C-alpha cells in the first residue's frame, strides 16, 4: 500500500526554514528500508540516494545518475517497487498531488511555522483522512520550532 509522508507547515507549506533533528528521526524510522518515491526537484534537493532504500524518481526525461532508479509515470513508479508491505512518496507538490488519491496512510509533521513557500502539500480532506495517531512535541535547544507527528488513515 502507498502512504505519503512530509513535513507540514502552515498553510501546508513543504519544501529549509526550520532546524528539527526530531523530524529527521522520525523521517528515517518510518522510511528506512521501505522504496521512496519522488519527483526530479526533491531528488536534485536532497542530492544523494538516501542509503538503505530503493530511490525511485520521477521525470520525464531520461535518467541522469545510475545510482537511482529512473521511472516516467505514477504506474511505472509504483510497479518498480515490486511486492512490498508499504511505499513511501516523499515529495514533492507535484507527485503528492498525484498520489494521495491512491494512498491511504499520511504521515504529517506539522510544524508551527509561519513560511512563504511556493510548494504546498496536497488539500487533504478530514473526511477522507482519519487521524490515528498524534503526538505533540515543543521546541526545545536541538529543534528550532514546535512540531507535531500525525498519522492518517483514509477514513
Ligand atoms: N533542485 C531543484 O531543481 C529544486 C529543488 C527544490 C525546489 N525546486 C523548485 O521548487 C518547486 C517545487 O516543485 P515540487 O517540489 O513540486 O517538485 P517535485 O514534485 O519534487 O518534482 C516534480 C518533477 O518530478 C517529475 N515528475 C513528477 N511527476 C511525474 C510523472 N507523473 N511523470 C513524469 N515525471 C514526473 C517532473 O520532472 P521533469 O521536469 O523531469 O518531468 C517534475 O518536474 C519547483 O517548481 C522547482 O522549480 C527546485
Ligand atoms: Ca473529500
Amino acid at each position: 500500500m502507498i502512504s505519503l509522508i512530509a513535513a507540514l507547515a502552515v498553510d501546508r507549506v513543504i519544501g529549509m526554514p526550520w532546524n528539527l533533528p526530531a523530524d529527521l528521526a522520525w523521517f528515517k524510522r518510518n522510511t528506512l528500508n521501505k522504496p521512496v518515491i519522488m519527483g526530479r526537484h526533491t531528488w536534485e534537493s536532497i542530492g544523494r540516494p538516501l542509503p538503505g532504500r530503493k530511490n525511485i524518481i520521477l521525470s520525464s526525461q531520461p535518467g541522469t545518475d545510475d545510482r537511482v532508479t529512473w521511472v516516467k509515470s505514477v504506474d511505472e513508479a509504483i510497479a518498480a517497487c515490486g511486492d512490498v508491505p508499504e511505499i513511501m512518496v516523499i515529495g514533492g507538490g507535484r507527485v503528492f498531488e498525484q498520489f494521495l488519491p491512491k494512498a491511504q496512510k499520511l504521515y504529517l509533521t506539522h510544524i508551527d511555522a509561519e513560511v512563504e513557500g511556493d510548494t504546498h502539500f496536497p488539500d487533504y480532506e478530514p473526511d477522507d483522512w482519519e487521524s490515528v495517531f498524534s503526538e505533540f512535541h515543543d521546541a526545545d535547544a536541538q529543534n528550532s520550532h514546535s512540531y507535531c507527528f500525525e498519522i492518517l488513515e483514509r477514513r
